[PDB]
């Protein structure tokens, strides 16, 4: 039987990538989302004609608030509920905007949209992931290779992905005696928010000393297939950076 | 009105106390926060008022994440300059400490309003409330962990947060250099333990320290901090300094 | 001449004759580079080669610091343009271990260039060695790091000097050649196959702090993370070290 | 009474800001260095006239060679000889220059300077230091850029890595001797004499705590912090003292 894994804000840019090249080695699939329903469906549509029964969506909103561990537990089930196992989850979804600490949305959803997305609902879902347990199980974490050379003004964002390091490497120390591996995968730049002009990509792309471009969404995806694939089987608790080099370039 | 001052979190007890005693020491007039502590915190205002009159205030607070957690943080800061006029440091001290296991009474989103609420998200809106109301040395120090790559075994959220605090120490380091605002942190190892923890098990600790095999003192976290905040430091920001006596290198 | 060729130091042995073996499964011509342990070398280029003629070659050399140390490692990469034509991957496996504490039969002089030349400096010089010779590519240098390095045994600081200056190499080489299109990586195992010392009583106390199934990774994990790195699926990553370790560096004491 | 402390390369720069504050603090200094001979002679004169028989030199070099031991070895007897205790080693002195991977020193004079003098003579001096033996310890000059490192540099770096590795090392060997060892990591300080002005200006606006470089003297301030009794339960720790330079990115 095919093993099943869970991707979450799956509908488009890197989750996409990987929810497909999970397709591609095998796996059943929940494609997550939470706005774009529209491009969810399109996808479990195109994997589904690829192979009959291998894809399902599920809604969620992964700001933090009272209902974000019962949306957790809920994507879980629905894996539970397609596929009648769920092997991999990623925590791919985040949200992504500046905060600037010196002076839109209250301070509070800030709050909830960038350390609920990008840490809480990760957490939530890891304990779901863990709870329903009864194989190759891991969890991976899309974490961020530039966290200690920060964008200025990003400072919730920055934040919520160190507390991500943070959960990678107490799941992975806590879960490891359960067979679970937790991992994370780290990219620099990667597919450029689709808000930014050229000039301002162009900007990025060319402080990459390996290539002067931005990593392609399915090389972000080979590490993710990597961690999740038996030739990891004894790496638990290890970020992959997929930087082309620029983490290492001085200011 | 020309001495500077300072606001300590969780300052009633403990390491947040002997850092109040220490910034007091060296001149600072201060504001003591607590949230339940109030006989403990007003006893220390009394004892450093005593030695020199009108330095010391207390401010009540709950700095759990809620609505009401960014007027909470904008009320310590506020009083400080009520009281004295000036804010020049701010010392982020205040933390719960507990367990929260993956595979399972206060619900897990009170653990996180807690956990990541007093730990990190506190700290971030006293630093925007620090910020917005500015030979100046003014600074920020965040009582970090050092052991926070080798962790307890079932504190995630706790870890998640002591994590998000040096991401903020970071953030907050590169952002408010303009402004002549250095941010920094001290991490300890085990200082003073958990009072609940039982005598074997804070014992078990001590013997893991090369340095002594014993716990830091509270007034040894203080002294860097002292460190941090003073002219001797005013190259230093977006550091965090291990007091740790050595724990953190120390394999299984 | 379409089959890649790898240089791999140490590879007569554990850990470099795995990462040789499972080179050599993915289409790798191979250097099997050696110092003391003839035999073994050459058994294994002699299984490589009866699995496919003229893919494996042995290559012997001290990796010592000395004033020689840098003429053998540009003789080991030439070794592999000789035999291959071509030399695409360089693995950095060959490694001194052994205490020397600061507080007290070989002299302290002896200590420094065995521990730091094989860890550090040998890598550095056969990097430079591989770069120069490179003025449908995919060049990469893998270098065998250390996961426990900021909880290090007691009493091997030379050893731990050695494997962060490792890591400092990676680093530097990554920057500096990822014009010509050379990636620069890491492997850092915690405890793998235990030294050949050891009694089963003392391996089983690390293999006891493992949390990820309390038992040492196979030399066989280690090289699979190798394999990745110089692969088509790590094109982007260069400058990064995997941790293959089971969780131990997460595990306080 | 007064303890006394070893500085390496002491003789310019931030090793003369250490040792002229550690003198100001209380210590005896040996002031060590390898071709400045006027300056360090300079400066103990200048210290002596303060406080008599509280300064020595001692010249060596610190590339690394089958001499090196018994070089080090000499440094921390030249303290011993001179005030009968050494309480404070400072490991600052360091070669400092490009080794290009691809292509007057032969490349094996390069790795015997920059790993000798910023590894392996922090590690004999150590080794000796400890040996031969109050608040003792041990503080090693880091780089707070050795994680995003200058194009070229690659045997500095791994030096530099190497002694973060033995501040660690010793640090835990050590604590049962009660040695502390720590770190300082400057950032951009004083700029190299043969760096032009506008490479300097360069390095100083990226800086983001006043776009400027640190003194000598803010970066003995941390070496001070770190032997004193306020830093006791410190070791194994490496103080950052870069103006925020290595949160820059690219
Ligand atoms: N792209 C890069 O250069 C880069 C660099 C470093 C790290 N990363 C990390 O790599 C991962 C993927 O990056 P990306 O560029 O593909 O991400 P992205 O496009 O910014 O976000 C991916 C998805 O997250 C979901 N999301 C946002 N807010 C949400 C909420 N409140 N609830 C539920 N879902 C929410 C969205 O789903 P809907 O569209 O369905 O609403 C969105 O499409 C992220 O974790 C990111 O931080 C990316
Ligand atoms: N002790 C150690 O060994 C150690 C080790 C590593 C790191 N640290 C860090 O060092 C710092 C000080 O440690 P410590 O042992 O002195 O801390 P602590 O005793 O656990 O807590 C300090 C104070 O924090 C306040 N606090 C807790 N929850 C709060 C909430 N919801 N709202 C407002 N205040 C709250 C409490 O004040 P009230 O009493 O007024 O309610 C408490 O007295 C902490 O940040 C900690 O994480 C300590
Ligand atoms: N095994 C582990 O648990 C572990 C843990 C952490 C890191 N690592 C790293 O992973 C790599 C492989 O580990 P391993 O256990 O397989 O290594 P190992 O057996 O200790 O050493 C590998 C080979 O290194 C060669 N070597 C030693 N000194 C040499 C010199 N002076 N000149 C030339 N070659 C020399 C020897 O070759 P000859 O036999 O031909 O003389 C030896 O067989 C090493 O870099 C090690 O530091 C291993
Ligand atoms: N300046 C900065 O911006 C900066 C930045 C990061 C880290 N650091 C670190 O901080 C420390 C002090 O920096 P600095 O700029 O003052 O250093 P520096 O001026 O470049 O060097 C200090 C002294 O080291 C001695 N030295 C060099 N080669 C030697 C050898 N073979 N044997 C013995 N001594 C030798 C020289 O002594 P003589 O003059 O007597 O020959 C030199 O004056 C260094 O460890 C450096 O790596 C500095
Ligand atoms: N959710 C998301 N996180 C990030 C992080 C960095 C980047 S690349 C950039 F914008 F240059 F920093 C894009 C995204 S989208
Ligand atoms: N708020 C608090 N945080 C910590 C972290 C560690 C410790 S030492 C211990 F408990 F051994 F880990 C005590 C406290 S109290
Ligand atoms: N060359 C070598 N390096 C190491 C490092 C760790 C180990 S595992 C151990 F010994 F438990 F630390 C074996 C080796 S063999
Ligand atoms: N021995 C020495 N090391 C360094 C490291 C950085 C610097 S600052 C610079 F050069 F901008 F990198 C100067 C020196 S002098």
């Amino acid at each position: 039987e095919a093993p099943a894994a869970v991707v979450t804000g799956a509908a488009k840019r890197i989750g996409r990538a990987i929810a497909v090249k999970l397709h591609q080695t095998g796996y059943r699939v929940v494609i997550h989302y939470h706005n774009s329903a529209e491009a969810a469906v399109s996808l479990a549509d195109e994997l589904n004609k690829e192979r009959s029964n291998t894809a399902v969506v599920c809604q969620a909103d992964l700001t933090n608030s009272n209902v974000l561990p019962a949306s957790c537990e809920e994507i879980i089930n629905s894996c539970f509920r397609a596929f009648g196992r769920c092997d991999v989850l990623v925590n791919n979804a985040s949200a992504f905007y500046p905060t600037p600490l010196v002076q839109g949305k209250t301070v509070e959803t800030q709050v909830a949209e960038l350390i609920g997305t990008n840490a809480i609902a990760p957490f939530l879902l890891t304990m779901s992931f863990a709870q329903r347990q009864k194989s190759n199980l891991s969890i991976v974490n899309l974490c961020d290779a530039m966290v200690d050379q920060p964008c200025m003004a990003f400072s919730l964002y920055n934040m919520g992905k160190h507390a991500l390091v943070g959960l990678t490497q107490s799941a992975a120390l806590e879960l490891a005696p359960y067979g679970i591996r937790v991992n994370g995968v780290a990219p620099g730049v990667s597919l450029l928010p689709v808000a930014m002009g050229e000039e301002e990509k162009d900007k990025w792309r060319r402080k990459v000393p390996l290539g002067r471009r931005e990593a392609s969404a399915e090389q972000i995806a080979d590490a993710v297939i990597f961690l999740v694939s038996g030739s990891a089987q004894y790496i638990t608790g290890s970020i992959i950076k997929v930087d082309g080099g620029l983490s290492l370039v001085h200011a």
